[PDB]
């Protein structure tokens, strides 16, 4: 076997730390200390980028990667790696082998960027030795990027998506994701507009499959970006969102569900299946 270190903030199973207010989701850091690793384009199967991830707590982390859209670089996407570092996942955030990759291509990379980071936690000279749970994955993506997380979750098992702003076209396996995924949509979307890509996706999604959908109001295909406006909201949603589904942690129920987010002037509709969470 690979040395695994345990997780020394967890109970009841993977659940990490202390319940947050709500506040403390919305700001930009959690608990933990955020550490980097640089990966080069010499990396397997996709373009390099950044290992974000923290050591506090112990091992037993859920692995996200991260990847952006066409005509694009990591920093598009770069926000959630130390957002969501800092409470206790080993995110990578990733440059594609060309810019202009299709989607069906990015999803290859994201499974290769998990991969490597995997392969990095059975490095005894990495960081990140023994620090990751195999078992447990998530992914978020931008635009084609974000259409690659749904073509992923349809290839591999993938315990959480977050797309956002996704676009996909032609024959897809969307009717059959098992996956939890939360779709980020931006409403003035032009570029893979709303009513074609993000919402009909979302309503493609089994019943059964915990789903949401947080449109930000007035939001260009940018919206979900790194230095955008809703970082603080979209952080706390998709914070929960690996929370809940990542760890399988039930305490983070209670920020998703209920919350009737699309009263704010900020987010224009607001879908979720909490009944089946
Ligand atoms: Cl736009
Ligand atoms: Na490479
Ligand atoms: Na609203």
């Amino acid at each position: 076997s690979h040395m695994m270190v345990p997780c020394s903030d967890c109970s009841n199973g993977f659940e990490r730390g202390q319940v947050p207010r709500v506040d403390q989701l919305e700001s930009s850091r959690g608990p933990y200390s955020v550490k980097t690793i640089n990966v080069s384009r010499l990396a397997r199967g996709f373009g390099g980028g950044t290992i974000h991830y923290s050591t506090e707590s112990g091992g037993q982390q859920g692995i996200i990667a991260v990847v952006p859209g066409y005509v694009s670089y990591e920093s598009s996407i770069q926000w959630w790696g130390p957002r969501l570092a800092s409470w206790g996942f080993t995110v990578i955030t990733i440059n594609t082998n060309t810019i202009y990759d299709q989607p069906d291509n990015r999803a290859g990379q994201l499974s290769a960027a998990i991969d490597y980071v995997i392969d990095k936690s059975k490095d005894r000279t990495s960081p990140i030795y023994g620090l990751v749970d195999p078992n447990r994955v998530g992914v978020i993506g931008w635009s084609m990027g974000g259409g690659g997380s749904l073509k992923l979750a349809t290839d591999r098992k993938i315990d959480a998506v977050i797309p956002q702003a996704p676009w996909y076209l032609g024959l897809n396996r969307f009717s059959t994701i098992t996956s939890p995924t939360m779709i980020i949509a931006c409403q003035a979307d032009a570029v893979a507009p709303v009513s074609v890509h993000a919402s009909r996706f979302y309503n493609q999604i089994p019943r059964t499959t915990p789903k949401a959908y947080f449109e930000i109001a007035l939001g260009s295909h940018f919206c979900a970006n790194t230095g955008y406006p809703s970082e603080d909201i979209l952080g706390r949603n998709g914070v929960a969102w690996m929370k809940r589904f990542i760890d399988k942690d039930e305490r983070y129920t209670q920020f998703l569900c209920g919350q009737n987010f699309d009263s704010s002037l900020r987010v224009s509709e607001y879908r979720d299946n909490c009944s089946y969470y």
